[PDB]
């Protein structure tokens, strides 16, 4: 054990409605890398996930430790902090948004998984699918790691259906994977046509939620957003009058049908198309400014 594993251990960790992690305009600037571990295991616990799968305490807080270490901190926004703000809005959108009672336990288990390790080992965009195949591999070494193996409690029969979910969520989070398979998903939904009882459209839900959280922080409160494209933008050009313009053709073409479509499914995930829409707004007023 090294000191992180030995002090995160022994934390309090705080309640969902203490840490925020319920709001769809949750922000981490102000949080200490200590203090994502601790909302990341409360985001395993009040999903149930801890008691009925049986995991150790510390074999997940050492998994969450080694997912951590496992993104670069040099990138500046494929990182940690970016699968922890995509795992949380997750698991807003389960709670919150009400999708956790359409979804079985090992689909909500899979999810947040494959939400925190999504983008692991990722280099940044300037350094088919074949890097989502790498974010998978590199998940299922740290879940078969020595003192990591959070799913150590289930059977093979549900070790094997978890394993598929995880790599068919973080093969999801391929943007080219979703413009293909997206129109799908939008033609059942404006004929009525949408049911997530039959396994073909529950798989393809579960790739659009991935996407959705994956791009969540074009839903952000105003200030965060604005923060969060800076971070975009460094790592895409360093590692300023276009980019107000670039964001808008962004939601367009992305983000709105997306959260349109999520609200959809479920009314109560509203907040992340309300806050997608307002952000176009700010960018498009900036975008006539120049
Ligand atoms: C802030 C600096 C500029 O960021 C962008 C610039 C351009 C694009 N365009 C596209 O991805 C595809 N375009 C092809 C041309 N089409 C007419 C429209 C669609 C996206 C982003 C962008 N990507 C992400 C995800 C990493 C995030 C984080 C949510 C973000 O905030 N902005
Ligand atoms: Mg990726
Ligand atoms: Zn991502």
């Amino acid at each position: 054990e090294t000191r992180e594993l030995q002090s995160l251990a022994a934390a309090v960790v705080p309640s969902a409605q203490t840490l925020k992690i319920t709001d769809f305009s949750f922000s981490d600037f102000e949080l200490s890398d200590l203090e994502t571990a601790l909302c990341t295991i409360r985001m395993f616990t009040d999903l149930n996930l801890v008691q009925n799968f049986q995991m150790k305490h510390e074999v997940l807080c050492r998994w969450i430790l080694s997912v951590k270490k496992n993104y670069r901190k040099n990138v500046a926004y494929h990182n940690w902090r970016h699968a922890f703000n995509t795992a949380q809005c997750m698991f807003a959108a389960l709670k919150a948004g009400k999708i956790q009672n359409k979804l079985t336990d090992l689909e909500i288990l899979a999810l947040l998984i494959a939400a925190l390790s999504h983008d692991l080992d990722h280099r940044g965009v300037n350094n088919h699918s074949i890097m989502e195949h790498h974010h998978f591999d590199q998940c299922l070494m740290i879940l078969n790691s020595p003192g990591n193996q959070i799913l150590s409690g289930l059977s093979i029969e549900e070790y094997k259906t978890t394993l598929k979910i995880i790599k068919q969520a973080i093969l999801a989070t391929d943007l080219a994977l979703y413009i293909k398979r997206r129109g799908e998903f939008f033609e059942l939904i404006r004929k009525n046509q949408f049911n997530l009882e039959d396994p073909h459209q529950k798989e393809l839900f579960l790739a659009m939620l991935m996407t959705a959280c994956d791009l969540s922080a074009i839903t952000k409160p105003w200030p965060i957003q604005q923060r969060i494209a800076e971070l975009v933008a460094t790592e895409f050009f360093d590692q300023k009058n276009k980019i107000p313009s670039m964001q808008v053709g962004f939601i367009d073409a992305i983000c709105l049908q997306l959260y349109e479509a999520l609200t959809h499914v479920s009314e109560d995930c509203f907040p992340l198309l309300d806050g997608c829409r307002k952000n176009r707004q700010k960018w498009q007023a900036l975008a006539e400014q120049q």
